[PDB]
DNA sequence: GACCACACCGGC
DNA sequence: AAACGCCGGTGTGGTC
């Protein structure tokens, strides 16, 4: 490309080099702009974004976030990644996309931009009669990378005092628990080496293994083989305790008060677009698609997720989501009915299992039904059913059995699914979004049938996360219009952020846009809470 | 210091 | 651990 002065023509590709991933944290070292078989590099970067009317090129999305941090509202354009994805979800990176497309990804901003130029065109040229993903680039990908740009340079509030005071309280009684383990020990040890604790309860105490790890078979010490040998020793208990404790401290109450940044004092996570062989996104740097809320502690850590002062947080949630799709794309008449009638399959497994009726379920229980009721779904086996129930083995067969018998159409729809992947290659959502599964093919059977649980989950997963993509975008500038902000998905639910006074009319405004998002054979119900913290509003 | 595999476990 | 699926973060033990 022939070097031409700054600035670069209207619609160019741009490059550009950060200090490091994070966009909210990175320095612009470098920014760049190639068209019409030129290179324009830009002097002094951060002035030099004034210049642009979009981001556009691989990673688009990073700039634009860098951009509105800076002040400036630079929305992000077309992106050679997510053409490469919507082709094949197992394009994630520029590296692969590159050497796969036509280029290499270097160091170097000149250079990024002319490969997102040679990119984009030999990608956009692969979608000739892909009127599907077409479609799913235009209307959902393309625009949402604009949706999720704001939310990552927007961040979360953090009571920072509140989890610094926690993690003291936290600290005592992880000594409590590590000092009696070492008693019970009869020495101590590095309680957080499993190779170390391994020894202790299989060699030094007498403790059967009940599993192996995968790569190395070791005698496992994860909280299933723990939960089994619970009554074996006291010492199990406590380990499952000290456990819980640290994850939680080591994973959520220390690092995160350290990751508030200094200009917006809130939190900013990263919503990665191409990253999920499904199409859900993911959330890192850090993860906030996965804070607790299971456990006592795990809802205190959730209470400091926050709203700005005069403000409050309103969190939407699709009800039983991969159920609802399942009866659409499956059409599975009792599936529909259970729906139609507002019933709660969760609940309902819940009554079960704790053998009280639906009005004694507790959202612990219900949690633990949902955890049973896609196990089984997605090829949970019966060995496994009756040690998760401490039930007898023949009594968790008899539920899978009931499972599958009460919604015929199910096993129907997965076995057409799979033998759909083995002819096309690949499986699809409702919307034409595809995954590839060679090991459909595979001869050995262990191999073929792994292959088999991920591809006719895929097209359920993938379709709740269309949906959920599709509402985002709808839902975006609605919330622009009313004054509120859009601040985190988590999957089937968004946590928006609204003043006081106008936190009823969003919150009925978000529901009617997500359950509305795109009428399936079952109504879509979302379930809606208000309040100053996370933990509040669900 | 950075980086890695591994086992592991937080969420949906 | 076991024939649930999809993720990202941690400490250990180790290399470089
Ligand atoms: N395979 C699998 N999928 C899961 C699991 N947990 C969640 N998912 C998938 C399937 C779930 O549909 C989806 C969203 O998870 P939620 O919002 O926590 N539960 P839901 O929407 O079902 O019920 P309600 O909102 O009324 O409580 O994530 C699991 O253990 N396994
Ligand atoms: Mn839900
Ligand atoms: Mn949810």
């Amino acid at each position: 490309l022939e070097e031409a002065p700054w600035p670069p023509p209207e619609g160019a590709f741009v490059g550009f080099v950060l200090s490091r991933k994070e966009p909210m944290w990175a320095d612009l070292l470098a920014l760049a702009a190639a068209r019409g078989g030129r290179v324009h590099r830009a002097p002094e970067p951060y002035k030099a974004l004034r210049d642009l009317k979009e981001a556009r090129g691989l990673l688009a999305k990073d700039l634009s976030v860098l951009a509105l941090r800076e002040g400036l509202g630079l929305p992000p354009g077309d992106d050679p990644m997510l053409l490469a994805y919507l082709l094949d979800p197992s394009n994630t990176t520029p590296e692969g996309v590159a050497r796969r497309y036509g280029g290499e990804w270097t160091e170097e901003a000149g250079e990024r931009a002319a490969l997102s130029e040679r990119l984009f065109a030999n990608l956009w040229g692969r979608l000739e009669g892909e009127e599907r993903l077409l479609w799913l680039y235009r209307e959902v990908e393309r625009p949402l990378s604009a949706v999720l740009a704001h939310m990552e340079a927007t961040g979360v509030r953090l009571d920072v005092a509140y989890l610094r005071a926690l993690s003291l309280e936290v600290a005592e009684e992880i000594a409590r628990l590590e000092a009696e383990v070492f008693r019970l020990a009869g020495h101590p040890f590095n309680l957080n080496s499993r190779d170390q604790l391994e020894r202790v309860l299989f060699d030094e105490l007498g403790l059967p293994a009940i599993g192996k790890t995968e790569k190395t078979g070791k005698r496992s010490t994860s909280a299933a083989v723990l939960e089994a040998l619970r009554e074996a020793h006291p010492i199990v208990e406590k380990i499952l305790q000290y456990r819980e404790l640290t994850k939680l401290k080591s994973t959520y109450i220390d690092p995160l008060p350290d990751l508030i940044h200094p200009r917006t004092g809130r939190l900013h996570t990263r919503f990665n677009q191409t990253a999920t062989a499904t199409g859900r996104l993911s959330s890192s740097d850090p993860n906030l698609q996965n804070i607790p809320v299971r456990t006592p502690l795990g809802q205190r850590i959730r209470r400091a997720f926050i709203a700005e002062e005069g403000w409050l947080l309103v969190a939407l949630d699709y009800s039983q989501i991969e159920l609802r799709v399942l009866a659409h794309l499956s059409g599975d008449e009792n599936l529909i009915r259970v729906f139609q009638e507002g019933r709660d399959i969760h609940t309902e497994t819940a009554s079960w299992m704790f053998g009280v009726p639906r009005e004694a379920v507790d959202p612990l229980m219900r949690r633990a039904a949902k955890t049973i009721n896609f196990g089984v779904l997605y090829g949970m086996s019966a060995h496994r059913l009756s040690q998760e129930l401490a039930i007898p083995y023949e009594e968790a067969q008899a539920f899978i059995e009931r499972y599958f018998q009460s919604f015929p159409k199910v096993r129907a729809w997965i076995e057409k699914t799979l033998e759909e992947g083995r002819r096309r290659g690949y499986v699809e959502t409702l919307f034409g979004r595809r995954r590839y599964v060679p090991d459909l093919e595979a001869r050995v059977k262990s191999v073929r049938e792994a292959a088999e649980r991920m591809a006719f989950n895929m097209p359920v997963q993938g379709t709740a996360a269309d949906l959920m993509k599709l509402a985002m975008v709808k839902l975006f500038p609605r919330l622009e219009e009313m004054g509120a902000r859009m601040l985190l998905q988590v999957h089937d639910e968004l946590v928006l952020e609204a003043p006081k006074e106008r936190a009823e009319a969003v919150a009925r405004l978000a529901k009617e846009v997500m359950e509305g998002v795109y009428p399936l054979a079952v109504p879509l119900e979302v379930e809606v809470g208000i309040g100053e913290d996370w933990l509040s509003a669900k």
